[PDB]
């Protein structure tokens, strides 16, 4: 049973970094769309008793992204793959994975369902919204973690690292942002909401790096950093893993103080970066590559929780 | 328990219609985009102990509609509905019914799967496309027929409709055509292709009358009409059941010869009657209506199969 | 279909005061446990057709309960019950709902898939530790919250309740506080540990009240009271909805600070109570009866998420 | 993993045929009856971590025949093999797979949910009756083609092949045909009923040969051939991949003008050709061989659609 | 939801026998054979809400009769029953419900995974071989005794009920025995084999009573016979819930020394009486017709495990 | 794929033995409660892609045991174990494999539905109270016998053990003594209760060996021992495969007559022994590790069955 890697149409640069870094072309597969719309789909090659990887994130036109990624892995299942693993670099509709006191869908745990339905044995993906999504599956879901690419891009990037704030932007993320404080050895401070912010942690004449999973509106972040520069912070970083940045994001960040707004690329960014300056962006090719292939050759995954490959 | 009816945003005004039929008003939802254009929906009254019926058609953004509709089944059964139905006019992907030599998915199977897992109960749909996508269920499902209303259309709107001719366009729709012959009393004509076609049954003096479930980009009904008009038909209708009309059809009916394409409203048509004159709606709502009243109060459905209500 | 309500052995008299309130005897059941310490359920009346709930806190003896829980499922579901709901005031296990870089069970979807599989139709439960622990579940679970009694136990209990802070004894809790902080019209303050503990919020010469989901061994409100009381707080009040008390808490608590250590009763709490004067109890049998009753009569549950009933 | 080949009592010279391709010899098994005509089955060889195939086609008694082999993949299931392969050159009740304005049984998907829920992994058949029964399954269907076999026959059997026509009996069939008149470069015809029937394209002077799936009564072939010796035909060939022959078949055939008629090997065959001499087998345990071997060797089946091995 | 009885072709008469107990006509189907031998089925009424109960007894030809249950039950499922109830007077395969150290499927087993996934929601039986064929499946089973109508039989057929014997046949009875020997307040005794059969209990100048499940080929009970004349009984009588009298078993009972050999009817008899003299019949149509009507209006089953209605 | 065994609290001898025996070491796990009394599991090392073991038997408290197995079982399977088998020698609420006119639990059924839903690929037990219990399950089950080794004990500790006679305490267990007796060539007897015991073969001035599954309150086997030294035996032995021993069983033994009251380890016995002179215990880890050996190499499993390692 050999690897086979195969790209969905959301992010096929990703697809294609990952296939280099493994030493493998990309499966030959046709994605389009028929005339009605219909996602097309044709497995180009044999993939009988093959171990098979499917990339696709939960980004651009998501449920296209996502049905396609579906229709994918029910292809490749009924056509004798001896295994099927979908690569799903930012998970779609990972933000509703509760009711709370609202007649509303949970709709991570319906997006779990449909992909178990396909026919997918294994789930890898990024920094998942909640990790309890990991127990909306029956199957084994690889979480990775940016933190050691963030990590290394902080002490290559931030000359005063060494006296730096990891700051979160709401009570949500602390537990994020501790991790990153523990590992840098440096102080963390958190921000929250009372249309003011709180700010806890001395932030003055220091650099502030607010941390997060996520950059959708870039509202909270916006907010965050307006508040660390009212704290006399110096200057105020953002770095995020997955930068989805929709609706106003690219102009409150162009109207905002960051020094950069560093994501990671589970969701592609060449169009963003057009209009936006400072967004730069971490390579985690490496760390989704190196994933594949130990779950493949059978070696600990979560080894790469804390060491760059 | 009560009906229930709610409708997604793929076809507003059919709902709508069912909803007056059955004497109800369409449930409170909100059916709406988040930023990132996941969909949100948020259901605005209880439906504990209810027999809910959402209404969404494979029609327009396909996969939208169907993230859609597999949203709310899922928010109305984890809101304790006593019964979830769904009313597909159209159901999605059901060209994709079978692999035939090709590592192909099978899409409509996948379809029922996710819409069975989602924990809808029971499926109401129009003249699917193959009936063997029944079979794709474990629930059951009420495949209802467009042909009572199709032989109501005819009789009221064809004055020779006695020595017409029923035509389909290929060897795979002659049982559905050879019924409506069976209930009018009149020929029944076979056309398949060889880019010649070939016509059996005599059609010179006589209306003829094209027949089938769908018209996508309409260069079958296109090249079956220009055949009936070389072998010397009057006039030359086309009657399908769903009006997709993607791609190059609508310029493609305006230049063809047809009288009139009929279709039936499973799918919704304001717009393309704006740009083709002869595209004409049957209202099939009754029928849907009637279907969802009688599988509420469990009366027999079969006698929608011959008798329009 | 009428409503039997069924006692485990971990909390009989709430169980007691739900039938009560509900105007039903206890149905007939025996629980008890074989030599070798099997558990033994025998029900001792007909529960064909009928609407049944049994009533089994994580509690006491977790493992033996949810045992003797699973078991009282499988038996009425084998002897034709039409509906079996699980009414679990304190959910098991429910802290370990994810895995978070740790080759651990996630032991709350564990319990949630047993009691599936042992044939739950339904669950009650009250303040799940999270709410995606909803997700683990296909059938409908209705999340209930103390927040109402709360409430109403602090205006009705603390003379100074409109000057009172609502405080959170972590990051964790904060939208809990706030929600009261909302519904009370009060300040609200976060407490985070970076030994050492950091307040926002002013809490001089004003009432503190910590609030939680639950106290195991007290560690997290204990420490939480000492940082109040340094910061000048005039009175500390403890409120939590599930008194768990394992270990050392009572011995802590009993060295603490607290004016009063505020539980509901979804544990029962006689025996903490003779060895721990500040402990309160708050009875939230009326909400439980009210989500059973309301439950089987087709009415609103989300009604009572802001009724005291 | 090794393979192992056990054989039903339905078809055991096939069995034979394919295991002596594969080089192997036939697994032990005892499959008889109880007194009580109850299925007794007995492996006599450990099947721990082998790949079994168990051949079994439905003709004969096909109850009888369906029940052994799902006996059959149970006692393999659970005596842990790795893999379990219904190897069933004739599926059963393939003609049962819609409902069609019936309330009648889909027994198509019946016998799949049975052959699923017996533990099998995966289907290897031939010229399934519709292949959306392949969606029937979750578990991968490979459906073999006869034409491969037939073409070959046709090449070295009918010395005018170049200049025959290949006529479908019905409208259904007729993309099976036109596959073949497309591999052979010759006319194709179509058949249909009106008690008469009409026929298009040249049969004069020319070889006719009728292509079908299955003759079970041979009403429908008998009168094509009738018509095609009445629209000037110089000889009428038949050729199915299965015979079924049941009923009058074999009379009818004796009355007729075949010259002869042509079906696989899928079923047996010997007792028929004793009545009627005009019957011929092709041997299809090749295909079937072929595909078991490369199922199992993980290489690609397809291959056989075009290529006789 | 009314009540609707369907009969396979099985046991025709027990069907009847149950509807005019129940007040109602059989429910209109066709069940035959197609020329091939599958089996037909056609529900010739609406069962649409209904609470559905298919009477098929394990007898005659097995296989065709357990494929002609399952299609049925698929068929009523599939046309929306409300409920679908089998009615499986004598269990097929019971006799199968374990492997002892033989490689041999668990066909009871079996049996009930293929009643579960064709869709029955609910068994009624009557003496299971083994009652831990209840555990095999996962709906309720209610398996019901002839132990009432036995006893009914005793005493108004046997003048010297109160002096006689109760023999179970082989040690695995021995239970059985000892409750109808509880009921009566008579002996029992026990039969084991060493070719020589071993006799505990006195049975001299007694009437001895042999009681079983079910007579097969009646070696058994024909050798206990034996060895009970040999030990001195007056009388020796066999009472046997199925009589099934396969193979040699007729010519046996006609050269054995019974008095009678009493069956209940949940297996025809009529032909078995023709060449046997001395078997005669128990009525337990009234059993399960008030099991049914129990089971359709809420009431107790389990009160008919000792009153005969 | 690598073994890995791992052992859970309630027998850690056993799985040292076990895994000395296969040369391995146990796998690093960590098995404790919480301060509430929770399993808190941990494993310590990766077993991704190996082949995993867990023993654990049905014994001392039973309810946190099988908790603790069903959480190992969970984290190993979402730790991408490629196959997780359950090692429980002494099975889990077997006794309860039935109902039988009693409104209870079929526990045993249950705990199978729970191993299969946490990740159960395979069982290993020894002397199943039913092997019906094997049914229970649609994962294969290994039922091992106890047999072999207890016949060489037989042969190396009882001189006279020609001339003994095999004797069951019941009926329910000859077919297990009949079994000893004919790999033995001895006498065997019956013994069942009629509070008086009659006893069936000849055993004066012979030894007695009584043979059973287990022995829990040891009230049978002491009523046996009774009869059996009044029906002037020379010297009783008891042989049990599972020595549970609850309740007054140890007073019984002390005050009863058994010359030795051998049983299997598969429950540890050391705390037994301490107060019961006459208690001896037979290694069965042999047969474990082999049984396990051979499931992990595809050998043949049921050569054990009457084969000593
Ligand atoms: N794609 C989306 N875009 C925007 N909002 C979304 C999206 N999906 C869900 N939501 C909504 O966002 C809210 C969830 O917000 P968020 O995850 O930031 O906070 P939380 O879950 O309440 O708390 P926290 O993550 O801090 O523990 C819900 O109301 C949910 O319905
Ligand atoms: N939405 C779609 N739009 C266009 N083509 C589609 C769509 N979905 C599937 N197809 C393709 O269309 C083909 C199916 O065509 P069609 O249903 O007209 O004929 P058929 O199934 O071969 O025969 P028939 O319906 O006459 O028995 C397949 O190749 C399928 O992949
Ligand atoms: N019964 C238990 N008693 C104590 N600790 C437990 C128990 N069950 C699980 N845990 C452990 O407690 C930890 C979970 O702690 P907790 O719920 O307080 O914080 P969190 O989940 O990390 O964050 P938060 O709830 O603030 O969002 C995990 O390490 C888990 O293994
Ligand atoms: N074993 C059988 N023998 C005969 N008739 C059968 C059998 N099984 C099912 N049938 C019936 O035969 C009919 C199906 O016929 P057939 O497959 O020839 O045509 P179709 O499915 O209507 O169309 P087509 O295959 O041309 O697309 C149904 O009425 C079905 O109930
Ligand atoms: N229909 C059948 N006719 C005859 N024998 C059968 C049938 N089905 C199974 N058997 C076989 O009969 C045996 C089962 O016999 P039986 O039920 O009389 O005794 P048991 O299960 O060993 O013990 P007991 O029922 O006394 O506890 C098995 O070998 C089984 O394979
Ligand atoms: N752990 C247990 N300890 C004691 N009794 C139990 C236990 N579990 C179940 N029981 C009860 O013990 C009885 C089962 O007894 P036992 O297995 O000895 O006999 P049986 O199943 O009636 O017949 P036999 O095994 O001889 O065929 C049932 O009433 C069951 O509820
Ligand atoms: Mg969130
Ligand atoms: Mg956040
Ligand atoms: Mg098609
Ligand atoms: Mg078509
Ligand atoms: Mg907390
Ligand atoms: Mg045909
Ligand atoms: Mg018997
Ligand atoms: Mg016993």
């Amino acid at each position: 049973p050999n690897i086979k890697i195969f790209s969905g149409s959301s992010h096929q640069d990703l697809s294609q970094k990952i296939a280099d870094r493994l030493g493998l072309e990309l499966g030959k597969v046709v994605t389009k769309k028929f005339s009605n719309q219909e996602t097309c789909v044709e497995i180009g090659e044999s993939v009988r008793g093959e171990d098979v990887y499917i990339v696709q994130s939960g980004c651009g036109e998501i449920n296209d992204n996502l049905m396609e990624l579906l229709i994918m892995i029910n292809a490749c299942k009924i056509a004798s793959a001896s295994r099927v693993t979908a690569v799903i670099p930012c998970f779609p509709y990972a933000r509703q994975d509760k009711k709370d006191k609202s007649r509303a869908p949970i709709s991570a745990k319906l997006v779990a369902n449909m992909l178990s339905v396909a026919g997918a044995d294994h789930i890898i993906t990024m920094d998942l919204h909640a990790s309890q999504i990991q127990g909306f599956f029956d199957i084994p879901v690889d979480n990775l973690y940016a933190e050691p690419a963030v990590l290394k891009w902080i002490r290559e990037n931030i000359s005063e690292w060494r006296n730096c704030t990891i700051v979160s932007p709401d009570a949500g993320g602390a537990k994020r942002v501790t991790s990153i404080a523990d590992r840098l050895n440096v102080d963390f401070a958190l921000i929250h909401k009372e249309d003011r912010m709180v700010l806890v942690g001395d932030v003055k004449d220091r650099v502030a790096i607010l941390v997060d999973d996520m950059a959708d509106t870039c509202g909270t972040i916006c907010h965050a950093a307006d508040k660390l520069l009212s704290a006399g912070a110096t200057r105020v970083y953002a770095i995020l893993t997955h930068g989805i940045f929709s609706g106003p994001a690219i102009s409150r960040i162009n109207n905002a103080c960051f020094e950069a707004v560093v994501v990671t690329n589970t969701i592609p960014q060449e169009d963003k970066m057009k209009h936006c300056s400072k967004i730069q962006v971490i390579d985690i090719s490496m760390i989704l590559a190196e994933a594949i292939r130990r779950t493949h050759n059978g070696e600990s995954v979560s080894y790469l929780f804390s060491h760059v490959p």
